[PDB]
């Protein structure tokens, strides 16, 4: 069925009642890249964990079937999570290593910079116990990381907002979308850019704990407010 349906969506992280949110209601079938867009602190990330499952539902089971009887989902949520080894081997994450898509994702992510200022390129002990980085830096491994696994479904937080520069961004929304197509799978992105907030996609609007609905970019029209004029 649907991706990323939601019946009930009420749901908490107390084991026992307060809800946090609830009255989710949206149906993301496959081939539907749907990046999630709200205001500061609209319970964003609370959304996307329910969506992975880590957060305690109230109301009930959102049912899930398998994508082509589920619940492997990629999600990679807030802050960068970096294994303190090689460079090289954090992107690659227990995956097959191809020297074109190794290639082709350094060059969406735009590493080669990183690579050659380091001595020991991408061999270095990213994060703790090792080199120390720039935030954004951080970020980008990140964010390729879950790329490179090349799943059928992607969830992503702030990918830009962690880090915006224009070169870095671009080629990596080119990327993004150009390998989306390609493979025909599912995105999802939470993220406060505005360079990429309206597009042919799917667009879903999350404030308040809820969100009012995830459809066509046409809604925005629809919509009283047009995200306050961009």
């Amino acid at each position: 069925n649907f991706c990323v349906q939601i019946i009930g969506g009420f749901f908490t992280w107390t084991p026992d009642g307060i809800p946090t949110l609830s009255n989710i209601t949206i149906r993301i079938p496959r081939g539907q890249l749907t990046m999630i867009v709200g205001q500061v602190g609209c319970g964003k990330s609370s959304l996307l964990l329910a969506t992975l499952g880590e957060m305690q539902k109230v109301s009930g089971a959102v049912f899930w079937n398998s994508n082509l009887s589920r619940g492997p989902v990629a999600y990679a949520s807030q802050k960068p999570w970096l294994l303190n080894a090689t460079v090289e081997e954090n992107i690659t994450f227990e995956s097959p290593f191809n020297k074109q898509r190794y290639k082709m994702v350094i060059e969406a992510c735009s590493l080669q910079p990183d690579i050659d200022i380091l001595p020991h390129g991408d061999q270095t002990q990213i994060g703790e116990r090792g080199i120390n980085l720039s935030g954004g830096q951080r970020q980008r491994i990140s964010v390729a990381r879950a790329l490179y696994q090349q799943t059928n479904v992607v969830f992503l937080d702030d990918p830009f907002s962690a880090l915006d520069v224009h070169l870095s961004d671009h080629l990596m929304q080119a990327g993004i979308l150009e390998l989306l197509r390609d493979d025909k799978r599912t995105v999802v992105l939470v993220t406060h850019k505005l360079q990429y907030l309206p597009h042919a996609d799917w667009i879903i609007a999350m404030k308040d704990g809820t969100i009012q609905r995830e459809g066509t970019l046409k809604d925005f029209q629809r919509s009283e407010c047009q995200l306050f004029e961009h």
